[PDB]
């Protein structure tokens, strides 16, 4: 029973590019990392019916890499617009006492905007991961745009997660002008461009309750002119991937890193990458 485990988060709005071949990289495991649980969250257009065919190359890709690490797939999940893998190192699993569950949440009637929670345990302590997805236009539970349910929060339950994390597109954007905003980049003053960021102002509508997220020191990861680091100012500059945390049991969880994969340059968003420490 260790005192502490390491997670690694991702999450990557995507759209219709594919798995690039740098896999460590995206995950975290450049600098020689091994991570007791690594979560992936994508976010697009048509993965289910996987028109393109990537989803048999996505399995052979991560399974390859990850197996070798010694890491067990508990769950993958897809709907039309999300994905969420959820891994985990093999030697810490106990069958009996795993719990391995994954609920879907459908909040349209198109089956497009929603959410996945995937969670299981170890070491007698439960771990939740969601994903979620909002289009601007949709009515919705909480009356604003941002991909918040209680549905998705396990954090609300008579028995609640120790470790939660929420990784995605929250609908979360900066609420100024493109030319103010791309000012403040310009500056580098990302905590004057965050000030305009909606995650406090969806807090301030208790949703996101008690969840963290971890000091933003990154430029806004979307709009960007593919195969470049230009802004398309068509698009207010936003933070669009996200990492959120919360204990729902008071466990200590502490952020390790935070950033955008800059490198990853071959669509309009950048991917995201969180490191986290946890006390059992
Ligand atoms: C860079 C963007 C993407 C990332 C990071 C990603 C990530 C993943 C991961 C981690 C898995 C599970 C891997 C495993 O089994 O260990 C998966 C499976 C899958 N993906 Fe994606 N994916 C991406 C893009 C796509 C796209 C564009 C499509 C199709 C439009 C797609 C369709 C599928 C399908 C169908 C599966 C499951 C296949 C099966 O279980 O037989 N994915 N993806």
């Amino acid at each position: 029973p260790p005192a502490q485990l390491s997670v690694h988060t991702v999450s990557w709005n995507s759209g219709h590019e594919r798995a690039p071949t740098n896999l460590e990289e995206l995950l975290g495991l450049n600098s020689g990392e091994t991570p007791d649980v690594i979560a992936v969250a994508v976010q697009g257009f048509g993965f289910q019916t996987d028109k393109p065919q990537q989803g048999p190359a996505c399995v052979k890709n991560f399974q390859s890499l990850l197996t070798s690490k010694g890491y067990t797939k508990l769950k993958n999940t897809i709907t039309e617009t999300m994905g969420l893998t959820v891994y985990c190192l093999e030697k810490h699993l106990d069958q009996n006492t795993l719990k391995n569950e994954t609920i879907i949440v459908t909040v349209d009637d198109q089956k497009k905007s929603g959410g996945i929670v995937t969670s299981f345990t170890i070491y007698n302590k439960r771990f939740s991961f969601t994903t979620s997805r909002m289009s601007d236009e949709d009515v919705t539970s909480t009356n604003t745009k941002y991909a918040y349910d209680t549905r998705l929060d396990y954090s609300k339950k008579d028995d609640p997660s120790d470790f939660l994390f929420w990784i995605g597109d929250l609908n979360v954007r900066v609420e100024t002008n493109a030319t103010h905003a791309k000012s403040l980049v310009d500056q580098n003053n990302i905590d004057g461009l965050m000030a305009f960021d909606q995650l406090k102002k969806a807090k301030e509508q208790k949703l996101f309750d008690g969840w963290t997220e971890p000091q933003v020191t990154f430029k806004p990861t979307y709009k960007f002119k593919p195969n470049t680091d230009e802004y398309d100012l068509s698009a207010t500059p936003s933070w669009t991937d996200r990492a959120l945390y919360k204990s729902g049991t008071g466990k200590t969880i502490q952020p390790l890193s935070y950033n955008s994969l800059t490198n990853y340059k071959q669509t309009e968003h950048r991917p995201v990458l969180a490191k986290f420490r946890v006390t059992l």
